[PDB]
C-alpha cells in the first residue's frame, strides 16, 4: 500500500503544479481579453461618436 | 544413529548458509526494484506533467 500510495502522493503534487499552471494560463487569457474588452468598448464609443 | 545424525546436523548448518544467501539475494532483487520503482514513479510523474 505504500508504493501505490506514494505514487498517488507524487501524482497529487504534479497535479498541484498543473492546476496552478492552469490558473496562470487562464490569467493570461483574462488579461488579453481585458485589453480586447477595453478596445471593443472604445469601438462602441466611436460608433456613438 | 550418530553418523546419520551428525550428517544431518552438518546439512542443517549448510542450510543455514544457503537460506541466508537467499535472503541476501532477494535483498539484491528488492533494492534493484526499489530503484526501478522510483524510476517508474518518475515516468508516471512525467506522463502527468
Amino acid at each position: 500500500i505504500s508504493n501505490r500510495l506514494s505514487n498517488q502522493i507524487s501524482g497529487l503534487n504534479v497535479a498541484t503544479r498543473n492546476a496552478n499552471d492552469g490558473i496562470s494560463l487562464a490569467q493570461t487569457a483574462e488579461g488579453a481579453l481585458q485589453q480586447s474588452t477595453n478596445i471593443l468598448q472604445r469601438i462602441r464609443d466611436l460608433a456613438l461618436q
